[PDB]
């Protein structure tokens, strides 16, 4: 019977039907946002959702027999697998984080549809030639996060009280968001030389970012 | 008589006259801004405006006889047509949006003048090789807008109470405007892990923008 | 005697002496910033300044005889000329704007020193192949400035009350500075669809900027 | 005995041991951040730290005998030397800046590990072909800092009262952070034409940054 199901799974109908459900489930997910819609067509949509996930677990099961070991060596299938399993976890229990991560299954639209695969693939293939710079950056943040924590955390707990708060804050400074009016001007009211820490930080982190972007421009070319 | 008008329309004088009215109408539109100017030369300018639009409907009518089917297959002509038709709708009725969309006819300066067409054309031709990325991005926002709405909308209605509000807020975050001091620091006062949602969002959305620009740099070359 | 002065003007000493005064005057200008320095060495520096400008008017006069018509066809000489004339206007009278524009003479360091000329020249030569885009942008701003003025100026005078205030505000939105928390969120409290005006504005203006930068990247390459 | 130590120092074990201590010290530096961890394992970590720095002074001393004059002509060795010497200065005395600059020794991970050297080297080699532009920029800030100080410092001391304050504020404006809502809108309430100073400043400074990046894009290619 292997070939009988294999010709189902491999068919255009099968794929088109799945893509059809993605778009349908996607639309219905946005409708579940409205409190109004849910007081009317609430149960309609709730049952519709348990229907789709069933059709998708079957689909994933059918796909696995047809592909066996090849399935679990396909990034796109693994994604499909993990995103459907997330969606499988019971409505209650633990936390509702899982209930929300369910919406991630709309990314199956990238999986099921080629051309989307193409862009995602292109975007991703750029990432390996970045990891050395990313690593450098992460070491850099880690070193300045520790300095900021022990230089400013006592008198500025919310922003630098903790290694994590300092990472967060340093990230924010990197995006240049309120770095002066909101963080460094207030800091200087106690520590007039705080600028000797953040200006060089901003220069480096910006300089790197420019280089990182240049990398992708030159390397893709 | 066809050719008699065709030599009018196709002439150098004709175009130069029209461009002359654009610049004249454009200048007059900026003066209609001054409350002072309107209490003096109010009626002067109001009559001048109904005159020009008449001259432009004639022009569009003349252009259509001379070009017929070719006219409505010319992007620039269509623009000219639609931007003049907007301007034709009566002074009152419905809303005053139409009175304002009238000023869009100054983009007729781009139509009437070559060299302008060229740059607009150059800018636009870049857009097809972007739609896959734009599509990816739009799906991306939609998935995160839905997550944010159901994760933050209850306790943060202004920013995430509604799918549209979440789209808006997520857009703002993408521009990096006040994303931390204005949105994510407040959110974390209730949801200490909100940062697990917005930092990866900012990374992805930034990464893409960088790639999108790299695309245009490499692809234009 | 022409050649006698021409060999003075053309000498290394002459140029080196002038550059020496630039750096000296530049340093002294920063010292004139200190209220403390001026209560001590105030008169020392004040006389020193009238000395230098004299040496520079002579220099410009000497240079003109040696170059005649060629002088006033040299951008760098013209700059040198106009920046020294600004500096010549009496200490009082009219406004003190002139007293401040004097510091612009430190840009003579770019003039007098080659290599600086080289970078400035390189930076400038890029500008012609931008003017079509700049023109487009300026028309664009002008059209949206007028729309914003008549859509938001009544209820938001500070930001859109006037064509100029609208230009200013639209510029600010373009830099993405507080565009949402500071301008468009407040606007939406009265005009819930204000977002239909500013989001498309931001997209266009950003898109253009990206293209403009791409232009310089591809064209220099 | 020279060669006896040279085979120690030059060995694979030796380097691997040192990198092992870097990562160990780095990890331990991040734990010294926790107030909790220090009341427990406080002395454990404090002793561990004086141990490592000893091991590193030995290492630097061993490396110097093996390399002599070549050592102090190696950028990476010099860094190693200076970053370890910082770490040597006694726990108290003067200020605690030295205690903090100690954490800079984690950049030893860049020294000790190849591939890291490569990226740092790649990033740095880009800097020479920038110094002309940096120089132009520095002159530029200096001229405008002086203008801003004497135009705005009297009525706006916090932001422009002093040449250094003006440098700081002008830097912030360059990052575009709150330049309008936070600095130029307030300034205009007293000086309605302040915009004639900051808009052209923002244009020039932005233009240059764009060019500077274009330089690195074209020049790296
Ligand atoms: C690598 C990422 C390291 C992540 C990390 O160390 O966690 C630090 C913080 C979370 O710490 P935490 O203190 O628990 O939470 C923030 C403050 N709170 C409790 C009030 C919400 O979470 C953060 O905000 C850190 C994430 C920003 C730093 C991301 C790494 C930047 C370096 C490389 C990025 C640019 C390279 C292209
Ligand atoms: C890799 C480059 C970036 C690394 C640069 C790190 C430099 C850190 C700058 C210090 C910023 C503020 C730190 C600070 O503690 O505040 C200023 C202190 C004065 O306060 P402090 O003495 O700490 O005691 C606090 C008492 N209170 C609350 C009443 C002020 O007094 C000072 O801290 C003065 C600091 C001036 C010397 C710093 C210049 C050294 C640059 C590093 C050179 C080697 C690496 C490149
Ligand atoms: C490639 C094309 C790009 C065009 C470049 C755009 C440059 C436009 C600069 C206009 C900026 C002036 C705005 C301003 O100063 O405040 C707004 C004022 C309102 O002041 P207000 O006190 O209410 O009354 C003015 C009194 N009056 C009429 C006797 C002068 O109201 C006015 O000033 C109205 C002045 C409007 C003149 C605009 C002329 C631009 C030519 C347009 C060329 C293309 C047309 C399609
Ligand atoms: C700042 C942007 C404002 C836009 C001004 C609005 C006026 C433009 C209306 C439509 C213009 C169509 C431009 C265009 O490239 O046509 C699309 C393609 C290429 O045309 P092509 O045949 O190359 O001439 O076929
Ligand atoms: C390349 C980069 C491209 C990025 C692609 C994503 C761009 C999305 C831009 C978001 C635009 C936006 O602000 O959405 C607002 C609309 C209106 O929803 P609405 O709740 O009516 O208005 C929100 C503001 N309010 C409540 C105070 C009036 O909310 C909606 O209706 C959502 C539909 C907009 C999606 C358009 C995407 C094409
Ligand atoms: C898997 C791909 C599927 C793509 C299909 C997406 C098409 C639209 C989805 C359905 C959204 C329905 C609109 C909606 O939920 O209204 C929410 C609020 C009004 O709620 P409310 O009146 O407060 O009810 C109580 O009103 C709003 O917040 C504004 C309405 C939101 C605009 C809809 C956003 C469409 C984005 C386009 C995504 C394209 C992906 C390729
Ligand atoms: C590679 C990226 C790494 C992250 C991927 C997923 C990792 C999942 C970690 C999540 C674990 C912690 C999240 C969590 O506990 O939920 C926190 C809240 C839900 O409310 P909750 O904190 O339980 O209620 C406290 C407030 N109260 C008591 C006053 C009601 O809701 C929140 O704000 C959580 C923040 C959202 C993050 C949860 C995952 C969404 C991220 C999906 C996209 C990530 C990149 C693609
Ligand atoms: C072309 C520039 C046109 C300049 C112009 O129209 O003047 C408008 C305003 C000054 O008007 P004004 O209302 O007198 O002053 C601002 C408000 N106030 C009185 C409270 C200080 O001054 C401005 O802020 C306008 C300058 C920003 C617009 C600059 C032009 C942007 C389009 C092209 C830039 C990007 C192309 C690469
Ligand atoms: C290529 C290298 C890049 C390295 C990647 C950097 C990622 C580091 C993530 C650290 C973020 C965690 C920060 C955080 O959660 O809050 C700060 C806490 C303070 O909390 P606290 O309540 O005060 O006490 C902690 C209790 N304890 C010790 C028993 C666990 O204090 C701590 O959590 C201290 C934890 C520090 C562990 C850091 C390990 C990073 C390895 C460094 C590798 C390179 C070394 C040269
Ligand atoms: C995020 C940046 C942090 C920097 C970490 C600090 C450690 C680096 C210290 C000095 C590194 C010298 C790097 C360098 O490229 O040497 C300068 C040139 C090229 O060396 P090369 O001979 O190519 O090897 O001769
Ligand atoms: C490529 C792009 C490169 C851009 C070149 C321009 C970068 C200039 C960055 C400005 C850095 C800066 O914040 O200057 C501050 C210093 C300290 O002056 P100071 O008045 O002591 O400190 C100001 C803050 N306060 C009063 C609250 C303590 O003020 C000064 O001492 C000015 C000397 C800094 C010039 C360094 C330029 C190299
Ligand atoms: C034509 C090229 C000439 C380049 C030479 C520039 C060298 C430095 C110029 C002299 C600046 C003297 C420092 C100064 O004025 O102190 C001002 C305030 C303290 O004033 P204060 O104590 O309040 O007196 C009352 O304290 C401060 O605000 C901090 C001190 C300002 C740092 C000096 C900025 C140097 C920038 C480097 C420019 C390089 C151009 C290639
Ligand atoms: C191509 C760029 C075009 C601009 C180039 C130069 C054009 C010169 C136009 C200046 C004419 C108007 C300036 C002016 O009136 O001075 C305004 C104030 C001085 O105080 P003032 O307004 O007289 O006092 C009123 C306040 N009160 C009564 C309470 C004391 O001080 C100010 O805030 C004026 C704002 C500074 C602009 C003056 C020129 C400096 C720009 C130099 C760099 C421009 C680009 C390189
Ligand atoms: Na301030
Ligand atoms: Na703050
Ligand atoms: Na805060
Ligand atoms: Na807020
Ligand atoms: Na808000
Ligand atoms: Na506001
Ligand atoms: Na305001
Ligand atoms: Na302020």
């Amino acid at each position: 019977m292997y070939l009988r199901i294999t010709n189902i799974v491999e068919s255009s109908f099968f794929t088109k039907f799945i893509i059809y459900l993605i778009v349908l489930n996607g639309i219905t997910m946005g409708l579940e946002t409205s409190k109004t819609f849910m007081q009317s067509f609430g149960v309609y949509t709730t049952l519709f959702n348990q229907i789709v996930i069933t059709i998708f677990t079957i689909e994933i099961i059918l796909r696995i027999y047809v592909h066996r070991i090849s399935f679990f060596k396909d990034p796109w299938s693994l994604f499909d697998f993990f995103v459907v399993a997330i969606s499988l976890v019971p409505t209650s229990s633990g936390f509702e984080i899982l209930r929300v991560l369910g919406v991630l299954r709309l990314f199956r639209l990238v999986t099921a549809v080629p051309q989307m695969r193409k862009i995602v693939s292109a975007l991703i293939s750029v990432i390996p030639g970045m990891l050395s710079v990313i690593a450098l950056m992460t070491l850099f943040f880690y070193i300045f996060a520790i300095m900021a924590t022990q230089l400013f955390g006592e008198r500025f707990p919310e922003w630098f009280g903790t290694l994590g708060e300092s990472f967060y804050t340093l990230f924010q400074v990197m995006t240049l968001e309120s770095w002066s009016m909101g963080i460094v001007r207030p800091l200087m009211e106690v520590y007039p030389y705080a600028w000797v820490f953040f200006i060089p930080f901003i220069f480096v982190v910006t300089f790197v970012m420019i280089n990182l972007v240049v990398a992708i421009c030159v390397d893709a070319m």
